[PDB]
């Protein structure tokens, strides 16, 4: 599969700013020269903080799916994105925004 192939990243999920948007787009690639058969690729991602729409990840099916998120206050981030069952090596990380 593509558990050493897949990396997500955006203009979103750096933190500092809480009034920013906060998107990424997410690529995987399998063993196919492919994003694990695209439309059944094991992508599962989320994002979240201290604010009302937390949980935002939608899949485009073209191999590479987005999550945006975006608070209104002072928050930290917490990633998950997985391709497999595990997850990315920057993605169970936190970032931090402080109070915009």
């Amino acid at each position: 599969a593509d558990p050493e192939k897949s990396y997500a990243e955006g203009p979103g999920l750096d933190g500092g700013e809480c009034f920013q948007p906060s998107k990424f787009k997410i690529h995987a690639v399998d063993p196919d020269g492919v994003h694990r058969t695209d439309g059944g690729d094991g992508f599962v991602v989320t994002i979240e903080g201290p604010a009302p729409v937390d949980p935002v990840m939608v899949d485009n099916g073209d191999g590479t799916y987005d999550v945006e998120f975006e608070p209104k206050e002072a928050g930290d981030y917490v990633i998950n994105l997985t391709l497999d069952g595990d997850n990315v090596n920057g993605f169970p990380k936190t970032v931090t925004v402080k109070p915009a």
